[PDB]
C-alpha cells in the first residue's frame, strides 16, 4: 500500500533585532502596547491622557500603562523625593 514518502520545505527568516533589555519592555510586548514605555513616563498629563483615547487599549492595558508612567517616572522621583522624618523613640 501507499508508503507515501512525504516532503517538506525549509525557511529562515533573520529575526534583526537591537534592544537594550529593559523590564517595561517586556511589559509592553506581552500585554500589547503600541508605544514605547519611554513615551509613556516622559510625556506630559495632557498628551498622555490623549495618548491613551488614541490607541486601541483594554482596561487591563490602560492599568498597565498608568503603572509603566510611575515605574519611570519614579527614577526622577529619586530627585524630587520628598525627605521628612517619623519621630522615632530610642532607648
Amino acid at each position: 500500500m501507499g508508503h507515501h514518502h512525504h516532503h517538506h520545505s525549509h525557511m529562515a527568516k533573520p529575526t534583526a533585532r537591537g534592544e537594550a533589555g529593559s523590564r517595561d519592555e517586556r511589559r509592553a510586548l506581552a500585554m500589547k502596547i503600541p508605544f514605547p514605555t519611554d513615551k509613556i513616563v516622559n510625556l506630559p498629563v495632557d498628551d498622555f491622557n490623549e495618548l491613551l483615547a488614541r490607541y486601541p487599549l483594554t482596561e487591563s492595558q490602560l492599568a498597565l500603562v498608568r503603572d509603566i508612567r510611575r515605574r519611570g517616572k519614579n527614577k526622577v522621583a529619586a530627585q524630587n523625593y520628598r525627605k521628612r522624618k517619623l519621630e522615632t523613640i530610642v532607648q
